[PDB]
């Protein structure tokens, strides 16, 4: 059993009001829907990621990461956002990270293919 | 099937001369292994991201992004990099990339968590 | 008189417990202090930057940048730091940052090179 | 004197094509002008910012940032980017940058008010 798939699994809501619902697996996958309460988004999108199943015992955070392209049965921005982060257990528990939002661009218009950000989840809103 | 699915699978190089090898699914699914030639990192690690499989017709390229957590049998780096990026087909395909690798940190370090950059993927190197 | 140099001159702080202490001036110029409540920094530091003097007018904040090189008399961190952002006025006043921090490295490192994050500013801790 | 102050004052231009003019002063400071050939920009535009007036003797680069704000006597386009990198000396000299531009927005759409992206800067073209 990886050391917080119990406490990543589940469901976490984002400073925006976004909804995500993921299962962690032992060996380290993420699986799940992800839903956006902003940008040209409608409904759930699947996400998968990885994150690390044996985390340092010192009190560090769980490193992870996944990814949503935003295309499902009634939208496609032809884009993808990634979220880099990490997993804080007790019992403010949270999801901490910075995101890359990459849309499919001509060459020309490249130099601005890419958002960031960055979102904090929590258990509860 | 995804319109750059048969562009996209397959083995890509990047500057640093990392090994990226994906299958890209019909539905939007990235699976895959990584090995990198730098960082505290050895042999291939599991990656899995998601891919728009329907682009816009336009000249754009196609979003993508994908995660790996940097343990495996080997070595455990405590960390996560997510790629999001767009594919470029053609003559000179390539997958253009920013990544953001978090480690996991105590909560007096989180400042200081997550590195950024960007790679440039190659069919050959 | 720039439309929010009166807003944006003054002393704030952010989330890490840092002081950022500036002057703007009419025609878009930044320029102030920096003492850093983290990292291998002592003191304060020198910044310039520059910020719209003349915002849109329909509620959107007003863009803003400044940069601190990490030298000072104390303290030499081979290393800078840029905030870009927005200011936003009114009574819960805030400039919204995200930043990058670049060390000076070798080619071998320069992967490793730069860090992101954000900080919110506020003008009362 | 600077270490690299005659290294990095003069003209450098980036894979975009657009052109940064740059003084470093013995103590640090960077002031100058920028033309980007892209994006909603027209002419030079001020810019200011830092370096590490006294690098690692080691081989590193030297560590540096600047800030433009896209206000001048033509266009307002309510943004500022700020790069943030290393010079390179050498025959091959470069400055490696990534940068941040952040537009003003309203609040309901700051999520999306900053790209990320990466410049390289040549002494040739
Ligand atoms: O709008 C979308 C699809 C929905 C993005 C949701 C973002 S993902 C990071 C953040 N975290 C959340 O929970 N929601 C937001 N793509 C797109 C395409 C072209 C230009 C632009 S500006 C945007
Ligand atoms: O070193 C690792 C594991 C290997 C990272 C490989 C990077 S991923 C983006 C880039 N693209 C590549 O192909 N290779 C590089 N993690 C780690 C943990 C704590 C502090 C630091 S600085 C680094
Ligand atoms: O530590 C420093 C100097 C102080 C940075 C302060 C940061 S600036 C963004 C954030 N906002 C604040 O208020 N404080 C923090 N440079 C350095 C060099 C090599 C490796 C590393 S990890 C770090
Ligand atoms: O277009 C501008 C002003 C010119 C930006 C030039 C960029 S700065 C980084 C890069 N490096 C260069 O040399 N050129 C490019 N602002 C703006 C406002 C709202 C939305 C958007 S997408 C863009």
């Amino acid at each position: 059993m990886g050391r917080d798939q119990a406490g990543i699994t589940g469901t976490w809501y984002n400073q925006l009001g976004s909804t995500f619902i993921v299962t962690a697996g032992a060996d380290g996958a993420l699986t799940g829907t992800y839903e956006s309460a902003v940008g040209n988004a409608e409904s759930r999108y699947v996400l998968t990621g990885r994150y690390d199943s044996a985390p340092a015992t010192d009190g560090s955070g769980t490193a992870l990461g996944w990814t949503v392209a935003w295309k499902n049965n009634y939208r496609n921005a032809h884009s993808a956002t990634t979220w880099s982060g990490q997993y804080v257990g007790g019992a403010e528990a949270r999801i901490n990270t910075q995101w890359l939002l990459t849309s499919g661009t001509t060459e020309a218009n490249a130099w601005k293919s890419t958002l960031v950000g960055h979102d904090t989840f929590t258990k509860v809103k």
